[PDB]
C-alpha cells in the first residue's frame, strides 16, 4: 500500500494558501509578510516532497494510480496535485515570477485536461454510483477551477480568471445540492467523515477567487458569498463533535482549504473597510483552527501514526 | 393534541409581511400607511396570542414540542417562531425603534441557532428520508435568512444585511433542484399540498429582502428574480385545483408569505418606474389574495374549523 | 408515425439562430450580412414546411400528438415549436418588423402557456419518473425563456426580457444539477444520447440572451457564463466518441442550438474586445461545426435517410 495518500496534499495546499493569506497583510503588519514567506517555503518544501514520492507512486506502484483514478470517488483527490502546484507557483510569484507562471500554466492545463478526461467521464455513468457523491468531488470539479481563476488573475489575465472562476462558481451551484442531499439523506461512512471539511471550501475559495480578480473590490456578490460560507461555517461548527466521532486524524487537513480561503478573502474585507470586525474575527479563527492542525500533525508524526 | 399547530404562525406572518408592504406606499398614498398600521396591529396581536399559546405548548405540551422538533419534516415549521418575530419587529420599528431591534435581533440569533442546532444536524442522517424534502424546509434555511437580512438592513446594519440574504439566496438556489426534483417524480400527500405555496415565496421573499438591503434599487437581479418569481407563480396557478383537490384549508396561508411579498417588492418597482403596470398588477393581485385567505379564515373561524 | 420527428424542428432552430449570429457581423464584415440573410432565409423556408407538416400532423395524425404531448420525456420537443417561431421572427425583424413582432408574442404567448400547462404538471407527479430527467427538459422550461427574453429585447422590451431571462436563468441553475446528477448515476440509453448536445445549450443561449438585453456590454456574468459554457464544451467533446457510439444520426442538431448561441455571444466578446482570440476561436469552430452537421444533413437527405 504506498505509504502516500493523495488526500495528504491538502497538507501543503492549506498552508500554501494560507501563506497566499498573510501576504496580503504586507502593508499592513509588516511581520505578516516574513510569517507567509514562512507559510510558504515550507509548503513548498512539503509539496516538492510529496511530488517526489508522488512520482515513485507512478513509477513502481502504478496500478494503484490507475485505480484511484478510475475510482469513482478517489479520482477527485488526484485534483489536489495541479491545485497545489498552482498555489505553490503563485507563492513562488514574490520571487521568480517566471517559474511561478509556468507552474501556474502547467497546473491549470493539468487540471483543466483532468477534469475533461474523468469528470466527463462520470456522464457515461455505470460506475458512478450514489452512494459515490462525496465532498471531495469539489476538488476537481470546484477548487481546481477557483485556484486556476485566482492564479491567472495574478499573472494579469484577468478575463481568462473570470473564465476559469465562473465556471468554477457555476460547477459548485450545479454539484452542491445533490450532494447535499445525499447527506441528508444517506450522510457519510465515518473514514470519510473528514472529507466533510471540503464542503466549507467552496463558499470562501470562491470569493477569495473572485476578491483576486476583481482587484480586490468588496461588492455585493463578495458579501453574498461571505453569507453563505458563515452559514455553512456555522453547519460544520455543530457537526464537528460528529465529524471527528472515531476521534482526529490528518484527514481534518480537508478543512485547512476552505479556512484558508476563510482568511484570505478577510484580508480584502479587512482593506476595503466592510465588516472589519468578522474580518479580524475570521482571519484570527482561521489561522488558529490551521494551526491546530499543524501541531496535530506534527503530533502524529512523532508519535509514527501519520504515514498509512 | 395541542390546539395550536406551528404552520398556523404563518397567519400573523403573512399579514405582517403584507403590513411592511402598505408602509412602502406611505408618500405615495397617504391613506395606505394607515392601511399598513391596521394590518401591523392586527398582525401583531395575533402574533402576540400564538406566542402565549405556544409558551402553553411548551410547558404543558413538551413531548409534542420535542416530537415535532426532532421530525425531518415537522421542524421547519418552528422557524415560523422567529420569522415572525422579525417581522412583528419590523412593524414595530415605525413607532418604537428600541423595541423594534430588541425583537429583530432576538428573532435572527433565535432563527440562526435553530437553523445551525437543525438544519445542520440533518446532515447526520438516518432520519432525514426522501421522502421528507418539502417546501417547509424553505422556512428555516432561506425564509428566515431573507427575513433576518431585511430586518438588519431596515435596523441600518446593511452589511449584515447582505451576508444573510446572502446566505438565504444561495441555501434556495441549493435546495430547490432536489425539492423540485422530488415534487416532479413522488406527488406530495394531499394533506401536505397546502405548503406547496411555500414554493412562491423564496423567488419573491428574496427580491423583496434585496429591495430592502440595496435602498429599494432596482437592477438586474431584481428583475431576474421577478422573472423567476413570476414563472413559480404562473406554475402554482396552474396546479392550485389540485392544491385545493380535497378542499380549502387554512393551509392555503402557505401562500400568503410569498404573495405578501410578492406586494413589497412590488411597491419598490413601482417607485423605480420599472415595470410599473406589472408591478400595480402584481400588487393588486397579492392584496386581493391575501384578502380572501383572511375571508376564508374568518368563515373557518366562525363555522369552528380553524382550531384542531 | 408522422415523418417529422419533432425534434427535426431544432434543424430550422439552430440555422436561424445561427443567422442572428452573422447578422451581428454586419458592420464589420458587410458579406457576413448576406452570409446571414442565407441561412435566415433557409431556416425561415425549412421552419415554413415543418410547420406545415406539423400541422398536418395535428389534423390527421392528433392521437401522436396527444401520446406525445402527455409523455414526460418527449413534451419537451413540442417546445421548439414556439423557440423556432419566435427566431424566426426575430430573422424577419430585418426585413418587416411587424410581421416579427407578432411572430415573437406568438412564440412568446406560446411558449409560456405550454410551461405553465405542462412543466408545471409535473409537480403532480406519478408521470414524471426518475428516468425521464432527460437534456431535453431544457427546451420548455429554460431554452424557450432565453429565446422569449432575447427576442423580446430585440423587439425594445428590455424589462420584460430581463424577466424572461431571469425566469431562463434561475430555472437552468435549478434543473442542471439534477439532470448531471441523473446523468452521472444512469447514463442515458443510446437513442437519447444525441439529445445530450443540449447540455451544451443553456450556458451559451442564456449569455447570449443576456448579451442581447444589456445592449451587447461585457461584465463580469457574461464571462462567468461562459467559463461554464467552455467548461460543458470541453466535457461534451469528451464524451463526443460516445455520443456517437451507435453512428452519427440528425439527433446530432440537439448540439446546433448551444454552439448557435456560442457563436452569436461571440460576437459580442468580439465588440467589446474582450477575449478577442477566444471569441475568434468560438465563432469558427461554431460556424465548422453547423457546417458539418449541413452536410450530413444533406449527406441523409440524399441517402433517404433523413425521414423516418
Amino acid at each position: 500500500p504506498f505509504p502516500l495518500p493523495t488526500g495528504y496534499f491538502g497538507i501543503p495546499l492549506g498552508l500554501a494558501a494560507l501563506s497566499l493569506a498573510w501576504f496580503h497583510l504586507e502593508n499592513l503588519f509588516p511581520a505578516a509578510r516574513m510569517v507567509s514567506d514562512v507559510l510558504g517555503i515550507v509548503a513548498s518544501a512539503v509539496w516538492i516532497l510529496f511530488i517526489l514520492m508522488y512520482a515513485y507512486k507512478l513509477r513502481y506502484y502504478f496500478e494503484e494510480v490507475r485505480a484511484e483514478y478510475h475510482s469513482p470517488v478517489r479520482f477527485s483527490f488526484i485534483a489536489l496535485i495541479p491545485i497545489t502546484t498552482m498555489l505553490v507557483g503563485d507563492i513562488l510569484y514574490r520571487w521568480n515570477p517566471l517559474i511561478a507562471e509556468v507552474l501556474i500554466w502547467i497546473g491549470t492545463i493539468g487540471q483543466l485536461l483532468f477534469s475533461t478526461l474523468r469528470v466527463s467521464e462520470l456522464w457515461q455513468g455505470g460506475v458512478f454510483e450514489q452512494k459515490s457523491t462525496h465532498p471531495s468531488f469539489y476538488l476537481p470539479a470546484v477548487a481546481a477551477n477557483f485556484t486556476s481563476a485566482s492564479s491567472l488573475a495574478l499573472l494579469g489575465y484577468h478575463d481568462l480568471g473570470y473564465l476559469f472562476f465562473g465556471a468554477g462558481m457555476i460547477a459548485w451551484i450545479i454539484f452542491e445540492p445533490v450532494l447535499l442531499q445525499h447527506l441528508r439523506i444517506s450522510s457519510l461512512e465515518p473514514q470519510f467523515r473528514a472529507t466533510m471539511g471540503i464542503v466549507l471550501a467552496p463558499a470562501f475559495v470562491c470569493v477569495s477567487a473572485y476578491l483576486s480578480i476583481n482587484h480586490g473590490e468588496v461588492d455585493t456578490l463578495a458579501k453574498i458569498l461571505w453569507g453563505y460560507g458563515f452559514l455553512q461555517l456555522f453547519f460544520l461548527l455543530r457537526l464537528f463533535p460528529w465529524i471527528v466521532e472515531k476521534g482526529l486524524n490528518i484527514g481534518l487537513w480537508a478543512f485547512s482549504f476552505g479556512l484558508a480561503s476563510m482568511a484570505n478573502s478577510a484580508t480584502a474585507f479587512y482593506h476595503g473597510n466592510v465588516l472589519q470586525g468578522v474580518s479580524i474575527f475570521a482571519f484570527v479563527f482561521s489561522n488558529v483552527m490551521i494551526g491546530l492542525l499543524v501541531l496535530m500533525t506534527i503530533y502524529k508524526l512523532t508519535k509514527g501514526q501519520f504515514f498509512l
